[PDB]
C-alpha cells in the first residue's frame, strides 16, 4: 500500500499550545507564562550585549568554519569546567575530568544518558525527581534507561518535601543513578537549602548512588554563579564524583546557539582519558562534532575578563529582574486582598513557578483574562512584566478567592 | 573501587590518527590527503565570500537567538527541499513532504535511523555499500538497526561494480532499507553513471525498497547541483518515495556551523504532517532543537538570488578545483612515466579518491615522501595543490614501479 500510513499522528505539546493559544489571543494585556526563555521588561527577547561584544570580537578575527573536535572546542570545554567547578578546584588542577561540548543541556543529558546505557553496569534505573522537566523521561527512555521517582515537591506547601525526598532517597537502591537539579528546579522552582543539600550528599554517599546533575540555570537563578553551583561543588568536596550537564541557553542567552557541556569527574586522570574516548565514540554517531558559533562566543566571554565581568553583570540584571517580578506578584496579591499565602512564589528560585493553582483555576484565567500557563499551575516568570504583574495578581486573587 | 575502571580505552581512529601523524611530521614537503574538508589551492581553509556577505546580511539584521522549533528554521527546511528537488518539482508544490533541520548530514543521518528503528516493522536491516563512510555503520548500529553490505566498488577497475550492485540489490529481501550515495561517494569517489541509476531504480521499485539517500555533496561534486541531485529527483519522478539527508558542510563551507536537513517525501500532505510530528517527537529527546546560525547563513544564501548566484559560482569554482587536481594528477603521473592506468582518478567524483594503492606503498609514501592518507588508498583531493601535484605524482610514480 504505502510506507507511512502505519505512522501515527503524534500527541500535541502542551507547551507549544499554550503559547500558540497565546499567539491566538487578541487581548492587549494578554500574557504568555508558557514561554521558555528570558524576556526583558517589555516582554521582548533579550540578546546579551556581551554576547554581541564577543560576536564582534570574533568577526574581527576573520576565522574559519572548520570542523571541531568531537569533544568540542578545547577552550570551551575547559573554560566551561572552570565555570562550573571554580578556580581553585582540585579537579581542574588534578586533571581528573573530561568535558565535552554538547548541543546545549538537552545535549548534555543525552550523551550522558547514552553513556549511562553503555557503561553503567551497576544499574539501569535513573531516578528523576517528582516532578521534573518534561523532556527528562523521554531523554532517558530513548536513551535506554529505566526511570524512577523520588519525592521532591510538596503540593500543599508548594515547597520541598525534604523529609520526603530525603526519605525516598534513602530508599533508593545502591549504586543507582540519581538526578538532581543543581539549582532552579524545572518546573517547580523548589530548591534544597545548603544544609538540606548537605544531608543529601551524605545520603548519596552512604548509598553509593551515582549523582548526575543538571545545571541548566547557573548564574541565572540567583545572579551568583558560585552559590548556584554550590551543590555540585559541595558534592565533589565531599567525595562524590558527579557528572554535570551545563546549559548556556539561559544564563548566556544563546538559546538557539545551542551551547552546552557534559562533565564527568573521575578519580584519576587516566580514567578521564578513557572516558573521553568513549564519550567521543558515542557522539560521532549522533552528530559528527558539535556546533561552532556558540562555543566560540561562550568561550569568548569567559576567557576575556572585561567581557566576563560584563556578562556576569548582565546575568544579575536578569536574575534580579525575575526576583523582582516574583516579589512583586506577591506584594500585589496581598494588595488585592488575596487571602492565601503566596510566600512560596518568592521562596522559589529561577524563572519557573509552581503556583499551586488548579486547572479549573487556569481556565478561568485563560478564558476570562487571556492568560496562559500550563495546568500544573506553573508560570514562566519571565513572561511577567511591570506592565502585567498586576493583571496577573488580579486574576489570581479573583480565582483563588 | 571507581565507577569507570571497567571502562576501557577505545581503539585509535585511522582518519584522526593520520591527520595527527601528519601534523607531527617536520617536513616542509608534507601532504595531508587524510584531511576531511576542502582546502584552498594554498592548502588553507576556505570561507566562501558568499558566507561572509551573508553573515553580514544576517548580522546587520539584529536577529534573535531564540529556540528554533524542533524541526528548525522553517525557511531553511523549505529552501533546502527546493535546492535538493528543484524549486518547483511537484513534490514541493503538492506539499507532500516534511523537512526538519538537523545537525549536518551526520545528525540528519542518525535522526533518520532513529526514525527507521522506531517506525519501521518492515525491516531491521539497512544495506549500505561496501564501502561507505565509516560513520554509516555506527549511526545505524547505535540507532538499533542491522547492517549489511552490497557490492559497489570494484577493486580491479577502481570503479563501479554495476553488475554486482544490481545483482545484489535485486537479491535484497523486499522492503528492506538500502543506503545510496547520491553523488561524490565516500571513500571510493565512485558514482554510478545516470543510465545505470535508471536501471538501478527499477530494481528498487520492483523490490520496493525504501530509498535512503545521503547527499552531503550536492553541487560540490560536479559543480552543477541540478546534476548532482539528479539521482534523487529521478528516484522521486520514477515513483519511489525516498528520505534524504542533506549536509551543507562541504559545499557551503559550513563545516562547523553544523547545518543539515532531513527530508521525507510522503504520499500526501497529511502523511507529511504525521511524519513531521513524529520526527519532532524523536528529536526533542536527542537535543531539544537544532542550531541557529548556520541555518541562517544557508537560508540567506539560498534565498537572496544575488547571494545565491555568487554562492553557486563559488561552489563550481570550488568544484572544479578538485577536478582541476585530478585532471592534473593524471598528467603528471603520466609525465613522470607511470605505466599504470590512472583513468580511475579522473573518472571519480568529489574530494575523495580511491587510488587502489597498496598499504605498503602508502607506507613508503608516508615515511619517505611525507604524504598522509589512510591505508585503504584513499586520498583527499582537497589536500592536493597545483604546487604539489608534481611532488605527489612523483611520489606515487616512485612507490608504484
Amino acid at each position: 500500500s504505502s510506507w507511512w500510513t502505519h505512522v501515527e499522528m503524534g500527541p500535541p505539546d502542551p507547551i507549544l499550545g499554550v503559547t500558540e493559544a497565546f499567539k491566538r489571543d487578541t487581548n492587549s494585556k494578554k500574557m504568555n507564562l508558557g514561554v521558555g526563555a528570558y524576556r526583558d521588561d517589555n516582554g521582548k527577547p533579550y540578546v546579551l550585549p556581551s554576547v554581541r561584544k564577543a560576536e564582534a570580537q570574533i568577526a574581527a578575527k576573520n576565522l574559519d568554519k572548520e570542523y571541531l573536535p568531537i569533544g568540542g572546542l578545547a577552550e570551551f570545554c575547559k573554560a566551561s569546567a572552570e565555570l562550573a567547578l571554580g578556580e581553585n578546584s582540585e579537579v581542574l588542577k588534578s586533571g581528573r575530568f573530561v568535558t565535552v561540548q554538547t548541543i546545549s543541556g538537552t545535549g548534555a543529558l543525552r550523551i550522558g544518558a547514552s553513556f549511562l546505557q553503555r557503561f553503567f553496569k551497576f544499574s539501569r534505573d535513573v531516578f528523576l525527581p517528582k516532578p521534573t522537566w518534561g523532556n527528562h523521561t523521554p531523554i532517558f527512555r530513548d536513551a535506554g534507561m529505566q526511570l524512577q521517582g523520588y519525592r521532591y515537591y510538596d503540593p500543599k506547601t508548594c515547597g520541598f518535601d525534604f523529609t520526603g525526598a530525603v526519605e525516598d532517597i534513602s530508599k533508593i537502591p545502591e549504586q543507582s543513578v540519581l538526578l538532581l537539579h543543581a539549582c532552579a528546579h524545572n518546573p517547580t522552582g523548589v530548591d534544597p537549602r545548603p544544609e538540606q543539600w548537605k544531608e543529601i550528599a551524605t545520603v548519596v554517599k552512604k548509598r553509593n548512588l551515582f549523582a548526575f546533575f543538571d545545571m541548566a540555570y547557573q548564574g541565572f537563578a540567583s545572579g551568583d554563579g558560585d552559590k548556584d553551583a554550590w551543590a555540585v561543588r559541595h558534592f565533589i568536596e565531599q567525595g562524590i564524583n558527579v557528572c554535570l550537564c551545563q546549559s548556556y541557553a539561559k544564563n548566556m542567552g544563546l538559546y538557539g546557539e545551542r551551547v552546552g557541556a557534559f562533565t564527568m569527574v573521575c578519580k584519576d586522570a587516566d580514567e578521564a582519558k578513557r572516558v573521553e574516548s568513549q564519550l567521543k565514540i558515542l557522539i560521532r554517531p549522533m552528530y559528527s562534532n558539535p556546533p561552532l558559533n556558540g562555543a566560540r562566543i561562550a568561550a569568548a566571554i569567559l576567557n576575556t575578563p572585561d567581557l566576563r565581568k560584563q556578562w556576569l553583570q548582565e546575568v544579575k540584571g536578569m536574575a534580579d529582574r525575575i526576583i523582582g517580578m516574583r516579589t512583586q506578584l506577591v506584594s500585589n496579591l496581598k494588595k488585592e486582598g488575596s487571602t492565601h499565602n503566596w510566600q512560596h512564589i518568592t521562596d522559589q528560585i529561577g524563572m519557573f513557578c509552581f503556583t499551586g493553582l488548579k486547572p479549573e483555576q487556569v481556565e478561568r484565567l485563560i478564558k476570562e483574562f487571556s492568560i496562559y500557563m500550563t495546568k500544573d499551575g506553573r508560570i514562566s516568570v519571565a513572561g511577567v512584566t511591570s506592565s502585567n504583574v498586576g493583571y496577573l495578581a488580579h486574576a489570581i486573587h479573583q480565582v483563588t478567592k
